[PDB]
């Protein structure tokens, strides 16, 4: 399924190319401009552990996920991966546990070493 399209055929993003983040753009955003340090960025989201255990949603909530991107305010992954897209885009990020959780875990919700996949639509970015 999607988790194993990335393995297989996504970039890696990382700065160190250890593919602890790996992407696969599913649907093209509109303009140049992705978001820098600081911004208010608007998201959707889907989320699971990669075995698929804990399963997430935005939608559950009715309403956008919303951060100010790069202040380590989610994972790292999140950080390193929404400053690739732009405003439209829909992605699909496959995460080891160096840039998510670690080896300690969350948990109950996440377990150590826990792999997690996300698709994310970027809505909109905001300068602070
Ligand atoms: C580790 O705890 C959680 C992890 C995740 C979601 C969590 C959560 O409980 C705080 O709550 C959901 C259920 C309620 C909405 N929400 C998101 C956050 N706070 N509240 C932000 C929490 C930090 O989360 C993250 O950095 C990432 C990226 C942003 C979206 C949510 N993230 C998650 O890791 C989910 C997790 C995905 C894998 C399946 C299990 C949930």
């Amino acid at each position: 399924g999607a988790p194993a399209t990335v393995t297989e055929q996504g970039e890696d993003i990382t700065s160190k190319k250890d593919r602890g983040v790996l992407k696969i753009v599913k649907r093209v955003g509109n303009g140049e401009e992705t978001p820098m340090i600081g911004d208010k960025v608007y998201v959707h989201y889907k989320g699971k552990l990669s075995n698929g255990k804990k399963f997430d949603s935005s939608h559950d909530r009715n309403e956008p996920f919303v951060f100010s991107l790069g202040k380590g305010q989610v994972i790292k992954a999140w950080d390193i991966g929404v400053a690739t897209m732009k405003k439209g885009e829909i992605a699909h990020l496959l995460i080891k546990p160096e840039y998510a959780y670690g080896s300690a875990g969350s948990l109950p919700k996440i377990p150590s070493n826990a792999t997690l996949f996300f698709e994310i639509e970027l809505l909109d970015f905001k300068g602070e």
